[PDB]
């Protein structure tokens, strides 16, 4: 006998309630604070990715979520994930088994690998991905129900998560002046919103052996909202130069963009903190809270 981080009878007891057979390897990632997720074979010879909500708050996003991807699968140019199984006990999809942008061990802060930046492909794709996600009709949205931010609502959040950070954290002032001198910046401010991602950086978007970009996995933050939120992690990862190969592209592709969005976008970077801050005061960790405390009373 040898003791193994899963459970596969429950396992298996869980995925056939719901129509799933599972026979073969598997592996498993309890990382995550409100899913556990495994990635299981299937009689079907096929891997199946097993998203399995922790607690009842968690499960009850799962309906609105499985909407959303309905309505998303034919109105993009690449794959998301496949709901054929949504419940509140479980979601599963069939593995997009294309990989990550970026390759990253469970547990590691450190990625073994990010696509580079100078792969044109990658760029250029994921440019092009944008453009079309963005592009995404907002009747569709509404039709799907999703939750919808006007532009003086997508402000509006921003202000509420600063706040909230305020009330719960001790801030450093530069920072604070920081947030408070964006909100008031009008010119930064988009007039339009878009369909959005939410979560989008290198490890939720999928791409070919070419590194074009193939899929985007992890919509649980999709909504109408402000573009630049899907920009953000893309200036983190490949920098200014990167974000400006990208919003070249995006605007040649369609996407609609306005005079201060590069600006806009490192400030949505910056915010950054506060929803980490966030995070980390709604998960109860304390590892993700002293992270977050430090940061926020750090100057920039
Ligand atoms: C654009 O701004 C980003 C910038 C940066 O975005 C992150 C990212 C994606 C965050 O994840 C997100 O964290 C939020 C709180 C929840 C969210 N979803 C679960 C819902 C989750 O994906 C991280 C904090 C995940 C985390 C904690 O394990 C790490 O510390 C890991 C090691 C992380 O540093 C690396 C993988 C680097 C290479 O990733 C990048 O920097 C992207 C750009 O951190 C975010 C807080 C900002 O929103
Ligand atoms: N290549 C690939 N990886 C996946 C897929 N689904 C899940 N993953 C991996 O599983 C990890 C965490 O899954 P995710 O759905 O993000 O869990 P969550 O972050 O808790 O919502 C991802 O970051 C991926 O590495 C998929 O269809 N294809
Ligand atoms: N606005
Ligand atoms: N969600
Ligand atoms: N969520
Ligand atoms: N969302």
């Amino acid at each position: 006998t040898v003791v193994t981080t899963a459970d596969t009878s429950q396992l298996y007891a869980l995925a056939a309630r719901h129509g799933l057979k599972l026979h073969g390897p598997l592996t498993v990632n309890e990382l995550g604070l409100d899913y556990r997720i495994v990635i299981a074979t299937v009689d079907d010879g096929r891997r199946w990715v097993l998203r399995i909500p922790r607690r009842a708050e968690v499960s009850a996003k799962v309906e609105p979520e499985a909407r959303v991807l309905a309505m998303l699968k034919n109105r993009l140019p690449f794959a998301v994930p496949d709901w054929r199984v949504a419940n509140a006990e479980l979601v599963a999809y069939p593995m997009l088994e294309d990989s990550t942008a970026m390759v990253i061990q469970p547990g590691s802060s450190t990625p073994d690998w990010v696509v580079p930046q100078d792969s044109e492909v990658f760029a250029e794709s994921f440019a092009t991905a944008l453009a079309a996600l963005h592009a995404v009709p907002i009747s569709a949205a509404v039709d799907a129900g999703m939750l919808i931010r006007t532009p003086t609502q997508a402000r509006q959040k921003v202000a509420d998560d600063v706040d909230r950070v305020r009330r719960e954290f001790v801030v450093n002032d530069k920072r604070l002046h920081r947030w408070q001198r964006w909100l008031d910046d009008d010119s930064s401010w988009p007039d339009f919103s878009v369909v959005v991602h939410g979560d989008l950086y290198v490890g939720h978007v999928l791409i070919d052996n070419t590194e074009r970009v193939s899929g985007m996995i992890d919509w649980s933050e999709a909504r109408v909202d402000d573009p630049a939120i899907d920009m953000a992690a893309h200036l983190m990862v490949f920098g200014e130069e990167g974000l400006a190969k990208l919003l070249l592209t995006y605007e040649a592709a369609g996407g609609r963009v306005w005079p201060r969005l590069a600006h806009h976008i490192a400030e949505r970077l910056a915010f950054g903190a506060v929803t980490y801050a966030l995070f980390a005061l709604d998960s109860g960790n304390e590892e993700y809270l002293a992270a977050a405390k430090a940061q926020l009373a750090a100057a920039e």
